[PDB]
């Protein structure tokens, strides 16, 4: 009833949206992995009379439910999607999106890693993002490659109209106690990559992590802190 949703408040197999700013929503779904349940976030950004989607809802059925929830709550067509790294919480559901007429995009690095590891593969490559500090425009957002962090391919997304920074899985929520799933991470480079984000988006007003609750700029420093302590 207005609070940021968690696993306890999302009915089984469903998705919830949360209004972040004018024309900006997050999407929240839950999924089981290795016998535990986790929430995960994505982003929706109004693009005129269309919508840009950032990240799937972690799974085919969750992503179909996402599309239904968008139609119910917003009622504008999703025409493009960007996946911000190659893991299943970002690309799992790309096949559903593609069959629903959504053009799917990711960096060439993400596409290669998804293909090699057996995850679903976005159709279109996003050039211009291969060096840390690179930025490109994509509809109503800027895409930024901060360097290796949670994964070597992770992208962040900024919504300039609203000063919303979507960190994806390179950014953790304030309550986090460790650096999440570090299977593919570069813990030594991650603080440098977060520093780049801090330097590039100093006016961010809302910071959204890949999993958990949004907050302010403090999520960036907190992320650096938990990652350094994890590595240590
Ligand atoms: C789908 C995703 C994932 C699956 C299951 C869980 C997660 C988390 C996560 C875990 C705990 C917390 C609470 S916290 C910050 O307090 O620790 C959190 F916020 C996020 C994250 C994230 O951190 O993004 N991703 C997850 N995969 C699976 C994989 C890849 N692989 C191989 N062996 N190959 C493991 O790597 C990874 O990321
Ligand atoms: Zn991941
Ligand atoms: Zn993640």
């Amino acid at each position: 009833s207005g609070e940021y949703p968690t696993v306890n408040e999302i009915p089984v197999g469903e998705v919830r949206l949360y209004q972040i700013a004018d024309g900006v929503w997050s999407h929240i779904a839950t999924q089981s992995f290795d016998g535990a349940v986790y929430p995960s976030n994505g982003l929706i950004v109004r693009d005129g009379d269309e919508l840009l989607l950032i990240d799937t809802a972690w799974g085919a059925k969750n992503t179909a439910a996402l599309l239904a929830e968008i139609e119910k709550q917003i009622g504008l067509p999703v025409t493009r999607a960007v996946s911000t790294h190659f893991h299943d919480d970002r690309v799992g559901g790309v096949d559903v999106l593609r069959a629903a007429g959504v053009a799917t995009y990711a960096s060439p690095s993400t596409r290669r890693l998804a293909e090699a590891e057996g995850n679903e593969i976005p159709t279109h490559s996003l050039e211009g993002l291969s060096s840390s500090g690179d930025a490109v425009r994509f509809g109503p957002v800027e895409l930024f490659y901060p360097g290796a962090a949670h994964s070597t391919d992770n992208l962040v997304v900024y919504v300039p109209s609203a000063n919303v920074l979507y960190g994806g899985c390179a950014v953790h929520e304030l309550s986090s106690t460790s650096a999440g799933n570090v299977a593919d991470a570069d813990l030594a480079e991650w603080p440098t990559s977060v520093e780049r984000i801090q330097k590039h988006y100093p006016e961010a007003e809302v910071v959204i992590p890949g999993h958990g609750l949004p907050g302010g700029l403090d999520l960036l420093q907190h992320t650096a802190n938990v990652v350094k302590a994890h590595k240590n």
